[PDB]
């Protein structure tokens, strides 16, 4: 309808990343708007209202035996998942959020412990998000 | 567009809760429209049309034995997520589904073979959905 | 507001690198997905989400990939994987801009996939976020 905001975006990880820094995305897929940023990891919001967004991580198979992951609203964990194999064997930290937010607020993912698997251009681990509902 | 239906929830799990009757994910973030109960555990709809359900339930079980996490559509199993591990207690329960819904029905999550987690945070075991469409 | 939307299970074991026929169609509005080929088909342009749970045989192997492909190209990738034989999934999520035509399907790349039954373990749902002018 005339009106309704288009947002939306999706990215796979290139990258491996260890410890307890913000996963950044950088094999982007989808982003309207360009709110995304995979310099920084951040989804940053332009639009009060209610959004959607979901992740899975890869953990580092054959290096490591738990990796966690949290989905961050600014400076707060708004969900949380660990990846566990006794084995080593992969394993993935998966989690999903319907947040409201408002302009300004950023949303990313961030280690939180472990190992994460580099996927160079496969997109084994990903990011997505989009606005559900503008606020009136 | 103002006055089109805006229903969307998410819901985390304070420490660790047993599920086999119904799983009360009870740390409501997200309520839009109240149509979520943390008392029930249950969605209720109240206006026909095609909602979005995901949940991702950390469980332990016991050793060596499968479990399994149900999103319920009043009686019936619309998804299941199945986990079973040699030695590893905990695992992940998930499942994602689509599902047209008319007013009175309940959608909800049940657990079998194990215990649902939800972390120090709350946020490791969670629930969330949307309306998509109204049916008009 | 076009409203295009579809859920479906996996009945039967697949293996190597066939597509998935989830054929346990449970929502399906607009008759876009076929459970006879595994594909939703795009018919109008626009932004589109997906997301797919596939659970892995027991007894038989220890790893198994699935990957969300669009026409000819992967555009999400997972595997599951345990060194008992015990199950395990693999799943991912995409948003994707489509144009009429476009295919988004479930495929094997090595490994068994459980065959269900109507048990609804393993999953492709998505519908469009929002269309194109
Ligand atoms: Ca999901
Ligand atoms: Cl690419
Ligand atoms: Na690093
Ligand atoms: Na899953």
């Amino acid at each position: 309808a005339p009106g309704d905001p288009k947002i939306a975006f999706y990215a796979g990880l290139k990258r491996q990343h260890e410890g307890y820094e913000v996963l950044k995305f950088d094999d982007v897929v989808t982003n309207l708007g360009n709110h995304y940023d995979p310099t920084t990891g951040k989804f940053t919001c332009s639009i009060p209202g209610i959004y959607f967004f979901t992740y899975h991580v890869l953990m580092r198979g054959g290096d490591g035996t738990s990796m966690w992951a949290d989905l961050c609203k600014n400076n707060q964990v708004r969900a949380s998942a660990i990846a566990q194999d006794a084995d080593q064997n992969y394993d993935y930290a998966s989690n999903s959020v319907v947040l409201h937010l408002e302009p300004g607020d950023e949303v990313y993912i961030k280690l939180d412990g472990g190992k994460a698997h580099g996927g160079n251009n496969n997109k084994y681990s990903t990011f997505s998000g989009f606005i559900i509902y503008a606020d009136a």
